[PDB]
């Protein structure tokens, strides 16, 4: 049969290999992974007794046409409230940085003003960030009644928001991010849901249905030499369209690559990684689309200080503005990008995203312990509240072989870029799947997954294709 190579065994490329073996009429293929594990931004590990998930934490949109949730559930990975019709149709303590509690009705109010704006985008098929603050502005010449303070607790409570906003578009700033494209991002329905077990159980099950031997880890590739004809070292000395150049100095040839490698090594690479280099345009899509960068901060408590019921706790940062901000600048210290933290079904997890987020990367292990035990005494006003006993962090940025957390459409690129992303090159010599390569389901496991399966089904249809000539 043909010989492919899939470049990279996250979830994209676990896909494209399951379909292309299963296949009753399958090629010969590899997947190369360039870590010593499967999954790639689907990583569960075993801490503090129980499991983390570095990367992917949520099935966003646990519904019927989410191709994850019917996984899971096909593989056993949900619990029964996930699976419920209730669920597919779908508790926080709020902290100041003053040390008090923030008003429940003014939560209320600035999420509904915060929110109510998002939606408003999502219905203009320059950026985000520069509209919500546009509107905003305007909405605080309205506030007439409130005294200095309100209007100031009312823009640190706003503040908070677009740092949630950084978090779920993965970016440093949401000035960075396109207006226009925005609302083609679909959201399925359904509560997004967790996988108990680890969202890493989805992964290790499509890896373990290929056919021995089919993954290769520690075996990353250095350059895909394309658009050339190569002979392979063997009788009958056969010529190749494609040579795939491993750091370890194997020469592959093959028929087709099926590359599924992150945005964020791509936009460090692509000059090497492609020989001869990419075609303009899909260069371009590369170095124009965004990929940000958003990690997670375990913390372990000997004991809980926050009450059994509560699941977040979000921060507010005193005296800040979200009207103060611009696309690239910074907060005043890295630790107040941070949200807040969530509590897992003792231990917290805080989400910080952009160039803060890379700066808590650069710091070691004591200092994020340390700072994060003395924001919680801070913002809980309780100077005698305990250490955190570990931690455990991920570093995505810092990571060879991502760079980054995933891609959204930032301000200079649009849904078209994606569709550049995912354009295979002449004869489908090389084929891109991959998150950043699904036009509407960029930044999830779902888009990665449908990604993969594009792309091993445009090349079912070139093989018949081949058979019927
Ligand atoms: C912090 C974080 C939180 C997230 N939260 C969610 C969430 O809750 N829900 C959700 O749906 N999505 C979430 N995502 C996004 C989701 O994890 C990804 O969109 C998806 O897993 C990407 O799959 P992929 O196959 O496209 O890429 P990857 O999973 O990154 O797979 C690419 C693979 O390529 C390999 N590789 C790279 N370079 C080379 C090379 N030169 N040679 C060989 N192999 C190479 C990598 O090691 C990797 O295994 C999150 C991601 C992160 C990081």
């Amino acid at each position: 049969g043909p010989r492919v190579l899939v470049v990279g065994s996250g979830i994209a490329g676990l896909g494209a290999a399951q379909k292309l073996c299963s296949h009753r009429a399958a090629p010969h293929l590899r997947v190369l992974e360039a870590t010593a594990s499967a999954g790639g931004r689907i990583r569960s590990e075993r801490c503090f007794g129980g499991v983390v998930e570095l990367g992917a934490h949520w099935i966003h949109g646990p519904s019927q046409d989410n191709p994850v949730f019917q996984l899971a559930a096909e593989f056993g990975l949900l619990g029964e409230k996930e699976l419920s019709e209730e669920n597919q149709l779908v508790p926080s303590m709020i902290w100041s940085s003053s040390g008090t509690s923030v008003s429940l009705e003014l939560m209320t109010e600035m999420a509904r003003l915060f929110y109510g704006l998002i939606e408003r985008t999502r219905e203009f098929l320059a950026s985000v960030g520069e509209f919500l603050k546009k509107e905003i502005s305007q909405q605080v010449a309205s506030w007439t009644e409130d005294d200095e303070d309100t209007r100031k607790r009312k823009l640190a409570i706003l503040n908070t928001f677009f740092n949630i906003e950084c978090c779920v578009s993965g970016t440093h700033s949401m000035d960075l991010v396109a207006l226009a494209p925005f609302g083609e991002y679909t959201v399925l329905p359904g509560l997004d849901c967790i996988l108990a077990g680890g969202y890493q159980g989805l992964t290790d099950r499509i890896l373990a249905s290929l056919p021995k031997d089919t993954v290769a880890f520690d075996k990353p590739v250095k350059t895909i030499h394309w658009n050339g004809s190569f002979q392979e070292a063997a009788f009958p000395g056969e010529t190749f369209p494609v040579l795939v150049e491993c750091e370890d100095g194997a020469r592959l040839p093959a028929h087709h690559v099926i590359v599924t490698v992150p945005l964020g090594f791509l936009k460090e690479h692509q000059d090497t990684f492609f020989e001869p280099p990419l075609p303009a345009k899909k260069a371009e899509a590369i170095k124009k689309l965004g990929f940000g960068t958003n990690n997670k901060i375990f913390l372990e408590f000997e004991e809980p200080f926050w009450e059994p019921d509560c699941q977040f706790i979000q921060v507010v940062w005193e005296d800040t503005s979200p009207l103060q901000d611009t696309a690239l600048s910074l907060q005043d210290t890295w630790f107040k990008k941070l949200i807040g933290f969530l509590v897992q079904p003792h231990v917290l997890c805080g989400f910080i995203a952009g160039l803060e987020s890379e700066f808590m990367e650069t710091l070691s292990d004591e200092e994020v312990l340390l700072s994060l035990t003395q924001v919680l005494r801070r913002v809980t006003g309780n100077p005698q509240l305990p250490a955190a006993k570990s931690v455990r962090r991920s570093q995505w940025h810092s990571a060879p072989y991502t760079r980054g957390s995933y891609s959204y459409v930032a301000v200079g690129s649009t849904g078209d870029d994606l569709d550049l992303m995912a354009q295979p090159l002449p004869g489908l010599q090389v084929l891109f799947a991959g998150e950043a390569t699904h036009r509407t389901f960029y930044s999830t496991t779902h888009g990665a997954l449908l990604s993969g399966w594009r792309e091993a089904d445009r090349l079912v249809s070139l093989w018949d294709s081949q058979v019927e000539q």
